[PDB]
């Protein structure tokens, strides 16, 4: 019940909500080999603008670390999407989301599949909470999402849903972006 069954690489899914429940949506990046730049679709407002930004930045940082000789994320020019395109969207909470798919992309390797994650990313990869925490998690059971990566700070959010939504869950509350990377890449 998503787009995307099978996630190629630069695919990750992330979490939205409104005041009518959560739902689930994928970012999708694709690069072409040519200062790398990065270009951004998907009726996106500022803040989410500003947090591809912080994202972009520090995937570039995290690679230089994990993998030197990687240079695809400073040399390449690199397209951002989040569909469905007419769909307005904003926040700060796929700020993970949006490292993970650039590092998938950049690396070749897709991430663990039926993975979901949202939180927001600070410059040098914090987590921090976000809202939502129940309507989202709602919405990835719905989708059969079964490994769910949130915010350490909202596990009071992910307990006051009833044992049957959350029940075999494999959550993961994280604090720093490298348990992500190390939980969407095995
Ligand atoms: B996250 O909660 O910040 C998330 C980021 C990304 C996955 C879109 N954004 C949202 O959930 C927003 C609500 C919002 C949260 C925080 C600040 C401002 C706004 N939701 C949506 O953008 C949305 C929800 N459903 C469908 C489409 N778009």
């Amino acid at each position: 019940e998503r787009m995307y069954d099978v996630t190629p690489p630069g695919v990750v899914m992330g979490l939205a909500w409104t005041a009518m429940g959560g739902s689930t949506l994928f970012v999708e990046t694709s690069l072409r080999r040519p200062d790398g730049s990065l270009e951004v679709t998907g009726q996106l407002g500022e803040v989410m603008k500003e947090s591809a930004r912080i994202a972009y930045t520090f995937a570039r940082a995290f690679l230089m670390q994990h993998a030197p000789a990687n240079d695809y994320l400073v040399t390449s020019h690199i397209h951002l999407h989040v569909p469905e395109g007419a769909t307005p969207k904003d926040g700060p909470s796929a700020g993970c989301t949006i490292v993970t798919a650039l590092l998938s992309l950049a690396m070749g390797r897709p991430v663990r599949q039926n993975l979901a994650m949202t939180g927001e990313v600070s410059l040098t990869g914090k987590i921090l909470p976000v809202g939502g925490i129940k309507e989202k998690t709602i919405a990835a059971k719905r989708a059969g999402v079964t490994c769910i990566v949130l915010p350490a700070e909202n596990k009071k959010d992910f307990y006051d849903l009833a044992a049957f939504i959350t029940e075999g869950l494999e959550v993961h509350f994280v604090e720093h972006y490298r348990e992500i990377f190390d939980i969407a890449f095995p």
